[PDB]
């Protein structure tokens, strides 16, 4: 008997903002007047932001093998 | 008996905003007035932005191999 | 009996903000008023960001292998 | 101007398992054999179990009123 | 002007397994073989059980009120 | 002007297992053999319980008022 398997295999995963170019990608005028305004629970404002986000919960990567000779 | 599988295989996932090109995206004008206002439950409000955003929570990768030789 | 199994084989993941150019992203003009406000519960507000941000709770790789042989 | 409204209301929920009689709920005869099993992923058995469960994520409650005069 | 509005009600949810009587219900006889088996993902089994279960996602009760007067 | 409102109003919740009798609730009888089992990933196992289970990750209770008098 001879056993001889070859595993030369590749798994990959990409998650991503990636090769992105991002060129003279100017921001804006923004004016924000607020008056006499009541919040009575949770809030989370923003303003004139020009961000780059990324999350990624995933992306994960998983792999399983296995092998037996009996005789 | 001579045994002998051969993976020379590629499995990829790409999840993403990925290879783009973004030339002069300039913001605009953004003018909010606001006046005697009430909120009783949870805000997000969000103003004159210009965001890039990915989540990408999938994009998981999983591979499975069994060999059994018996005599 | 010659047992003689190969493994050559790789397992990635890239999770990210990566490979990325951000050539001259100029900011913006920002002005905010705020007159007589009231918040009875949590806030965040953020202004003039320009971030970059990657979280990545995901990303995780996983590999299991068995071999017996067995006369 | 005489303003006497009067509020004599009830707002009520129940969510539940609730006001139950169980009387002499004997359990049986129970026999498991397993032998050579191969789990490649995640399990969660249960044997026997005779169990009383609840959750309730819902049964929240909301009340909201406002009164103006104005001269 | 005399403005006596008079609210007297009941709102109400009920949301169960209740006001049940359940008088001697008695298990049966349960056996399980299990050989030589292959599980190559997510398995929740469950044998010889008797539960009593509730889950009430929902049952939430909500009210909203407004009185204005002008002169 | 003669302002006197009145509440005199209730908001309650039960999310619950409660005002139950169970009486004389008795087990059974329960065998379990296992042999030459394998695991490869997450287990959670669970034989001849007999419980009592309650979560209620809701059951929230809420109540907002506002009162205006102007002249």
């Amino acid at each position: 008997i001879v056993y001889k398997p070859v595993d030369l295999s590749k798994v990959t995963s990409k998650c991503g903002s990636l090769g992105n170019i991002h060129h003279k990608p100017g921001g804006g005028q923004v004016e924000v007047k607020s008056e006499k305004l009541d919040f009575k629970d949770r809030v989370q404002s923003k303003i004139g932001s020009l961000d780059n986000i990324t999350h990624v919960p995933g992306g994960g990567n998983k792999k399983i093998e296995t092998h037996k000779l009996t005789f």
